[PDB]
């Protein structure tokens, strides 16, 4: 009975972790809805906001839209250290600067990124294949061998480095049944029992 | 010693499969080279070709560049462990239309009419959608690692028949070979893709 098209734009990391799980529920409850997913950078998604009924991004609340905080991720420094290449991914400069500062503080030498990549997913695969060491958000940490790697929680002044994920939309869109459906499902999905 | 910076642009699927393996080798041999990787659509990459010293894309050779064929992928139709499979949603990814039309055609021939219920941009998302039980899909074989052979069956895609294959290419401006870090990367790829 609910049946249009919903166009979702989200951070790339979300598209390989949260979103498939969410879409399994959604499609099961609303099978007659056609789903389009586009992934990319937050800044990309925000730039293209008009293409999307709903955006899921990382960083901060988006301007002139409703926002729902979905969750926070912790971070882990992952290594087989000063001599190994650090793999840096692309994000807003405040967050990268927290990681740089942490590396400078808790390691001996100066932070230098030998390899820089767009996406966290690529970064993780670079890690798994031995290219170097990196820091990951914990939601990206599954299927990394606990035998080959060590995991150290990243804290700054004894407070975990965290990143927030948000769902953003124009409240007016809730007039579209298929969108209202997705936003409500999502309010439920992000609560913990 | 080889240094400077190399800027690589590739298809998104390549950044999770081939490229880490290649970059482990490359960084081991040429530790003083700074590496930048950008992933995306073959369209996107080719559009931004001036940001990149080297591109690795899927489809066909790129125009006004040197091209090196790297390899070919087979394809598998993947579904929960089967002939009640047309009642399940099919997940389509974005690629050039000839390629997508082969997949559609094969579906129509071998199964109901093709209809994508979920469409996503990247093959990797498509695979994670598969793993999470959203539906069934066709994947290139290089994307099939870690898909539980306990939960899923794998059927090879053939068209008259003639497996459905997709080609990967490395493209570059031959003048770039004057940059030692680029000449290095390209020669390394030449042997990386050969098989013992």
């Amino acid at each position: 009975e609910v049946n249009g098209t919903i166009s979702i734009g989200c951070s790339s990391l979300i598209g390989q972790t949260l979103l498939p799980e969410v879409l399994s529920l959604y499609n099961a409850q609303f099978p007659n809805v056609e789903i389009q997913v586009q992934v990319g950078s937050t800044e990309q998604i925000k730039a293209n906001h008009r293409d999307y009924h709903v955006m899921i991004t990382r960083g901060n609340k988006v301007m002139n839209l409703a926002n729902t905080h979905l969750f926070n991720d912790d971070h882990y420094f992952i290594f087989p250290v000063t001599k190994l290449p650090f793999i840096e991914f692309q994000a807003d400069p405040i967050y990268i600067n927290q990681i740089k500062q942490w590396y400078n503080d808790n390691l001996e030498q100066d932070y230098h990124a030998t390899i820089t990549v767009d996406q966290v997913a690529t970064c993780k695969e670079m890690l798994i294949s031995g290219v170097g060491v990196t820091i990951l958000p914990e939601i990206m940490m599954k299927n990394i061998s606990k035998e080959q790697f060590e995991f150290e929680k990243v804290e700054i002044d004894n407070e975990p480095l965290i990143r927030s994920t948000f769902m953003s939309y124009d409240p007016s869109m809730l007039q579209l049944p298929q969108v209202d459906s997705f936003v409500n499902l999502m309010a439920s999905f992000v609560e913990q029992p």
